[PDB]
């Protein structure tokens, strides 16, 4: 699809099993999800946003849909305000940015 | 232009007279730019996201530059980690999200 921006760019994402709703974000490098459960083992990592640096933890290789599109990778999960889908993932379902 | 998104979208835009580089952010409203005078009168804003709030000045009707195309719009001025062209002033340059 071609997606303007009047509104949030928001789109479903199914990730465990589960519909979420998530912003396509081209100004995050990562992936943040709200608090939940994904399988295996997580590490530590940092990030900052506009207000600061958060501790969330990173899982690997985990399979989410995003509007539709198969993507496979890393998915950092933690306090974020809205659910975000980063460059790390938006190159995956082959996005642009065009204008 | 089309814009990959393997690395981040980052653009030179001209404001108030002057040239910086600024991040083309689909999950950001507003524009925010880092400190820096702009004439005209302001008010104050708490914008929020990752790590919290940080206080804005809101500057309206503010001509901008954006990778060569003209708009006009509201620019926060505040102590971001990054200047950020947000969703306000994307759509005025046509930018869409494409896959």
């Amino acid at each position: 699809p071609q997606i303007t921006l009047w509104k949030r760019p928001l789109v479903t994402i199914k990730i465990g099993g589960q519909l979420k709703e998530a912003l396509l974000n081209t100004g995050a490098d990562d992936t943040v999800i709200e608090e939940m459960s994904l399988p295996g083992r997580w590490k530590p990592k940092m990030i900052g946003g506009i207000g600061g640096f958060i501790k969330v933890r990173q899982y690997d290789q985990i399979p989410i849909e995003i509007a539709g599109h198969k993507a496979i990778g890393t998915v950092l999960v933690g306090p974020t305000p809205v659910n975000i889908i980063g460059r790390n993932l938006l190159t995956q379902i082959g996005a642009t940015l065009n204008f």
